[PDB]
């Protein structure tokens, strides 16, 4: 145990997930993502009136500073979209810096600014560099996911795509201690600013062993023409001691509770389109992965199908992880500041013993 | 048992520091910083021929890409200088990205580029934002330290200042696990890129509890006009249970071996310039902290004086710590990728026990 938290419980029964006491099943079923972002950042499920004010507040924070636009326009088309988000946030930190007091209130305002504008940072860079257009970040869209989709596709998404986006983001919002969250906490713990703690987190989430997962879940799912030929190739790959990504989890011993939710979303999204190809392939390999290895699918297995049905480019999967997870990060950064206990990390040495100094001419 | 390292031992005897088995006392007396950089990044103390080539390589790596310049130009004059580095390194990662393989050789290329240009990033921004000038970063100075001072002051430094920079930067080059180093290894343990690992480390080092203890050390020393007065106020604060920054260490139980070395450096700088007011106060307060609390001074006590004598603005203290410590971080990044073992932290839970969901219109 690396620290204390009041934020999140996962895997006590082998298959449960809670955000500040609330079940993720209930949260995914009923809440807009914004309700969950309010729970994490601002501490509680908002009333109706608290939600209205919060959604209006977020709606007005979607803009990009003139100088940030100049920063984004300078980043080449081939940039890792994660590095684009990292740079934009970094530039923003220089432009709207935290007040040197580091108030809880100030931390939340930054959280809320990042949350509203990360989509704008990504997609403004994307459309300028890829298409030569300076898009309008300040849409009339009423939700974060809906804003995302609008800015990506150049049109307002269906009510259907918006609701599924709410469910996606909620499932990804918080997950106790992991590499990115822990990083944010280590950075918060030195007395550093919110932006920096969020920027280290983003760098950790960029790593394919952490935030990359579903990018390759989609890569596996798209290899195969049919559910039969997927089955054959995977059990061939498992017999050759390959790790199939999208399966298993450190903490969970029985199931990832977010999976059943995202599978259901993927199913509806695939149906509504009229194409259940990719879904049936994922569903087959799920059965096959259990027969072969006794592994359950994690959230990153079917999120691949749901996102792709919504036309999300592969290289934007992790950036969406950042739009969702920034809410947990912001909660953890704030919690770390309040009980700023630190666990001094120390190592085990395996280098050479003390040895005499060799002079420069003496080492040739 | 957070991880294994072959890089550095700290306080095995209580007052000892080794970089790859070499004693810090020997390194600081005999090595150009470039030689310690080479030891941490490339693995060995270089032969004369290898140093000649390394310096020729670093001298030509001082440049700033056209797009990166444009990025730095958008950062307002009032940016934290650490946030400027953060942004600059961020944009550079988009510009000269690591190839997807993450080979050892490519990592060292990025560490070397970063080692050579961190000073260019910082000071191009400073002199554009503060003085309206586009400086030439590709100078003819023959050391990183000397390059820094040239771009800061607008003139080549004295030989003496150059050598003092060599020493300072050797002293700050590496220090086993700590917040910034551990952050670099967490980010690296996700399979993320060198820039991301370094950018998070910068974020951690920016916290006043970690990166800028010598800035507050300077504030302390500069409160007072005389040793006698300094002694009266600090011993009054100590009686009132105040913490005096620049004293103690979590690892060293006897002495910081880096202190003796920087004290000598600061003595020569203060004497060559003329003023000893600050030195005589720092040196006096050292005595007071010993008699009163049996606390020894750590490196951040006299490095204030020495950097001050070299005309370094206080806000550039921690940026200079980055120039030095990027060598350790880079070596630590390389190590985590080799002997890889996850991130994996866990928490104990203190939040609300499973509670019922209240639907939005029924909350109060």
């Amino acid at each position: 145990p690396a620290g204390n938290t009041a934020l999140c419980t996962v895997g006590k029964s082998g298959n449960d997930l809670h955000y500040r006491g609330y079940d993720i099943l209930d949260l995914a079923e009923h809440c807009e993502f914004e309700e969950v972002a309010h729970l994490l950042i601002h501490g509680k499920l908002p009333t109706r009136d608290e939600l209205n004010a919060y959604k209006s507040k977020l709606k007005a924070l979607r803009g990009l500073p003139a100088n940030v636009r100049t920063v984004l326009e300078a980043l080449p088309a081939a940039s890792h979209p994660m590095d684009v988000m990292r740079t934009g946030v970094s530039a923003l930190g220089c432009t709207l810096p935290e007040k040197e007091g580091h108030t809880v209130s100030g931390a939340r305002d930054i959280a809320d600014k990042l949350l509203a504008s990360l989509s704008s940072i990504l997609l403004y860079w994307y459309h300028y560099s890829h298409n030569g257009e300076r898009i309008q970040p300040e849409t009339d869209d009423d939700s974060i996911g809906g804003h995302f989709l609008h800015l990506l596709h150049g049109e307002k998404p269906t009510q259907s795509w918006e609701k599924a986006m709410h469910i996606s983001l909620v499932l990804y919002a918080e997950h106790e201690f992991n590499a990115s969250t822990f990083t944010s906490r280590v950075i918060a713990g030195t007395g550093s600013d919110v932006y920096s703690a969020i920027i280290g987190a983003i760098g950790a989430l960029r790593g394919p062993k952490h935030g990359g997962a579903n990018e390759v879940s989609l890569e596996i799912q798209q290899r195969y023409e049919t559910p039969d030929e997927a089955e054959a190739d995977i059990r061939k790959r498992v017999e050759n001691k390959e790790v199939v990504i999208g399966f298993g989890h450190p903490v969970y011993t029985i199931a990832d509770p977010r999976h059943q939710v995202i599978k259901r979303v993927a199913k509806q999204l695939s149906e509504e389109g009229g194409s259940l190809k990719m879904y049936h392939i994922a569903d087959r390999l799920e059965t096959v992965m259990w027969e072969t290895k006794k592994m359950f699918p994690n959230l990153d297995w079917f999120s691949a199908v749901s996102y792709n049905m919504m036309g999300v480019p592969t290289e934007m999967f992790t950036p969406l992880f950042v739009i969702a997870r920034v809410t947990g990060w912001a909660a953890h950064i704030i919690e770390q500041r309040q009980d700023n206990k630190i666990i001094r990390p120390s190592a085990n040495y395996t280098g050479p013993e003390d040895r005499p100094f060799v002079s420069i001419d003496d080492r040739c």
